[PDB]
Formats: C-alpha cells, structure tokens, sequence
C-alpha cells in the first residue's frame, strides 16, 4: 500500500490535500492524516482548530468503515511525538509553527479543490463535463441517470448512478483515471469506482 499524508485545514469549512510524505509538510496549526493502509493516524497540531480535528476524525471513521476492520485508526497529539507516526512518515525533525501554515480564514476563501464532473452518453457520444467546484459541490447534484466524478482534494470517485447507461457504467472508471492525468494531479492519486446505494463512507463523508 502507498502511504499518503493528508492535510486538513480551515475555519468555517475544511479542505483536504495530499501533501509530500515528510515531517516538513506538517505544521502545528492544522490536522494531518497519515494513511498507511492498515494503520491510519490522525495527527493533531498543538494549535489545531476544533473543526479541523472534527473532520479529520470523520475521515478516519469513514476510512475504517470502508476497510472493514482491515484498517485501525488512532489519534495522537503533536506533543505526544508518536513514534509509530514518524516511523511511517519516514523522517522526523522540527515542526513548522501555525503561522508557517498560513491563515485558516484565507484557506477557507482561497483553497477549495473539490471538483464534480458528469459523464453522460445521452447525446450518443460521451460528454465529460465539469458541473461545480469548491463549496458548490453539493450532493443534490448527483443524478441516478448518469455517472459522476468527484475529486475531494484527496481522492477521485467514479459514482455510478443506478440508471446509468451501459456505456457510462463501463467507461466510468477510465474517465475518472483520465481526469487525474489531465488535471495534473499526483500520478498515484487514489481512484475508486462506487455504486449508487452503496455505503461509500468516504465519498459520503465529503458532503457532511
Ligand atoms: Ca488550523
Ligand atoms: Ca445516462
Ligand atoms: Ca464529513
Ligand atoms: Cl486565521
């Protein structure tokens, strides 16, 4: 499994990015989730905000629920200097302070990486179209008649509506993989194909 470091940040809402897997990505003002497959560790900065902790905790619960006991989750404080955390991280050193991470208020306003797209072959050809971005990605945009691709800031989901066409159902995953390339995201950005009606905890977690 490819271990990934996730960075959660904000004041009124929380956005998540994949950041380079090193202690240099950390900062004491935010919350990070180290996803090592069977081990998942939430790291709370000494100056982490309540909401950042809450949404990281929700991500852990969703990852746990979706991996069905294969993965265990654990929270550590920055002051704990958790040794398993830094071992899985692969390095250790001084942690940048909160100010070095930038303002949470600016992040709310400037950094909204979510993207929602629709894949539809209703016209007779495949059309792959951006529908909304940032905070305007709302669950009500999903339509059982088509396929939808959601980039959360940390993962790409290909959501297959129950009434998607035969072509939409077959090509859903490949359009979502192609999005990672054309959008210039990290090559190993996780991509998952999911069905309408599934638990889809991590996908559902994005909207609350
Ligand atoms: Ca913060
Ligand atoms: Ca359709
Ligand atoms: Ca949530
Ligand atoms: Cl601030």
């Amino acid at each position: 499994y490819r271990t990934r470091l996730l960075h959660l940040k904000g004041k009124k809402h929380i956005r998540v990015h994949e950041v380079p897997k090193t202690y240099k990505s950390l900062n004491s003002g935010d919350v990070f989730v180290l996803d090592a497959g069977k081990t998942v560790i939430q790291w709370n900065g000494a100056k982490a905000g309540l909401l950042e902790k809450v949404k990281a905790a929700e991500l852990l619960q969703a990852i746990e629920g979706e991996r069905e006991g294969i993965a265990s989750g654990r929270v550590v404080a920055e002051a704990d200097n958790d040794t398993e955390f830094f071992t899985l991280l692969g390095d250790k050193g001084p942690i940048a302070d909160a100010a070095a991470g930038g303002s949470d208020l600016e992040a709310d306003k400037k950094d909204q990486p979510a993207v929602l797209l629709r894949l539809s072959d209703a016209s007779g050809k495949f059309e792959f179209t951006e529908v909304a971005r940032g905070l305007k990605v709302k669950r009500n945009l999903l339509d059982s008649n088509d396929v939808f691709v959601l980039y959360t800031g940390a993962e790409v989901f290909a959501w297959v509506g129950k009434h998607a066409s035969v072509g939409e159902k077959k090509k859903a995953l490949s359009f979502a993989q192609e999005y990672v390339q054309k959008a210039g995201l990290p090559i190993h950005t996780p991509v998952a194909r999911i069905l309408e009606g599934g638990e889809n905890e991590v996908f559902e977690d994005f909207f609350d």
